[PDB]
């Protein structure tokens, strides 16, 4: 079976860019990853259905709809994993008006059957401040505490995925002024 | 077909009080939840078999007895899950002398198959303080920290239930002097 | 017969604390067969000629390790028929690739545990204990990383109970307070 890696982090923690940088590094040494964005895969389906204009509105849809578009996005990537080792960029849980939506519910977890789950964190202070200057996307500008709460539930969910699939769960800190350290750590676990 | 909701909280956090007020609010606008107490559907049995006379000692009768009066208790509520909007007042985990007992183990969970799991919290100081002025119930011997620990594990359990069922997990603070704030939030998520 | 999982990070003394407690129960009529899950894995893997030395236990590929885990679980479930069993193991093992579940769902289904015990203490005391130990003086862990491991161990433990219905008991085993931990363990295992 092809390696399936799940990378997660709350919006603004920089899990996407730091993992991308790590995978650019591993490319230069023979390691290849099919970087997939779970969010983009379901965004294309949600936009195609005229439900959303931008990716940041999907978590505002009612759970029933989010889970349906989630189920679909799952099959897409599961089929995508059949050709090469996949690095799925996504979320341990999504913060919706109805609460934390598990990003990899029972059935999706089984489709993807990941070997590794990476959780990229940092402090809520840094995450708020980063979201504060980011004009590229629509963030929820919560409090450092709310962001910590989200990271708390992400750990819980991530560890559940690990217990169900046997996947290992890696927690990596991506702190301000320390991206290099984060990239090195991510590169080693993904190698 | 009917929206099933699980409302949880440690004793004294007032999860029942607050969510009920929210459901009263939603009645005046159409939404009419049927408030059912798992703690009642699961008490009619213990009181019958003379296992438990007082509701506040079911979590101590026997780990191999309360887990048995739980399974059937859920099978009965699994029925109303085929009626109309149902709100199940129960516990994420019950603090028994043998440890934290999951309130929605795999079996019971599949019956209810909830859409939303609500976790009502507040600081250990406030919960401990509320308990100390309550006599119609007895469960005081804990500390602000043991209460936090229980809430810690309740978050974990709740999220695992979410992962297994696809349900969203909503955490609501019900802080002293701010019941109106909690009620507003509960009203919005329950809609 | 009760199947019990005893966990704790290295250095917390979960194994020794549990043993003292099980001895105390022995002198009371309750007899627990204490086994290490890792040892059981090696035994069954050696019995079916998958391995010869415990050194090769690391070289096992994902498929064979899963098989060995099921075999260990089936074996322990076999022991359960004869007496209460205490499986000494790790909720998660802190590896370079992250936290590895000690008891994946496929093992949980075989074990059907009734109680998961989680023994803890502060990161400071755990690091202190490890430093005054001849073997571990070059692991680079801090009180914080140990707290993080204990955090993930709690989530894994709670997930174990959610999937099996077992109760999860957290027990503090603090410096100078061993007797108290032993009494608690003695009471939860009784
Ligand atoms: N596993 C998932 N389950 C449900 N929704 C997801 C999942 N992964 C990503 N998303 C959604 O995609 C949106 C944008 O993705 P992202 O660019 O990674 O923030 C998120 O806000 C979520 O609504
Ligand atoms: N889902 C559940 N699983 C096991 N016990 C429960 C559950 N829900 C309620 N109870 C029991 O009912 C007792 C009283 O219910 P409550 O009035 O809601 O605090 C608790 O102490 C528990 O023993």
């Amino acid at each position: 079976k092809n390696k399936v890696v799940v990378v997660t982090g709350v919006p603004g923690v920089g899990s996407t860019t730091s993992s991308q940088l790590a995978m650019d590094n591993l490319r230069k040494e023979g390691v290849n990853y099919k970087m997939v964005s779970f969010g983009s895969v379901m965004f294309e389906v949600a936009k195609e259905e005229n439900l959303v204009s931008d990716r940041d509105q999907m978590r505002k849809m009612d759970p029933e709809t989010q889970k349906r578009i989630q189920k679909m996005a799952g099959r897409k990537i599961a089929e995508m994993a059949k050709e090469s080792p996949v690095a799925v960029d996504t979320h341990s849980t999504v913060s919706t008006p109805k609460g934390y939506l598990p990003g990899l519910p029972s059935w999706v977890l089984n489709e993807l059957n990941p070997d590794l789950i990476i959780v990229v964190e940092t402090t809520g202070d840094e995450i708020l401040m980063r979201r504060m200057s980011d004009e590229t996307r629509v963030r929820d500008l919560d409090t450092a505490s709310t962001i910590e709460q989200h990271q708390f539930m992400n750990r819980c969910a991530a560890m559940s995925y690990g217990v169900l699939t046997g996947a290992t769960v890696k927690i990596v800190q991506n702190r301000n002024g320390l991206l290099d350290q984060a990239v090195e750590e991510l590169t080693n676990v993904l190698r």
